[PDB]
């Protein structure tokens, strides 16, 4: 698939963005990537997915800083 992580979200699924590093609030991380990245110590915001979205881990165009969790790099 296109995504390093490539978990895809159900409706109602909790996801995270980072207000410090995300290009915009639609740049989003799955809970497992989030909890394994530098952003867990930043100004993060939780978003409830409306369904159909996907994790942006390792999207190097989506993060000013810290684009990969430890698991995906
Ligand atoms: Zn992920
Ligand atoms: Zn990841
Ligand atoms: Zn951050």
């Amino acid at each position: 698939g296109s995504q390093l992580c490539g978990r895809v979200f159900k409706s109602g699924e909790t996801t995270y963005s980072c207000r410090d590093c995300a290009i915009d609030p639609t740049c989003v991380l799955c809970m497992d990537c989030f909890q394994d990245s530098v952003h867990k110590n930043h100004r993060y915001k939780m978003h409830t997915s409306t369904g159909g979205g996907f994790c942006d881990c390792g999207d190097t165009e989506a993060w000013k800083t810290g684009p990969f969790c430890v698991n995906h790099e």
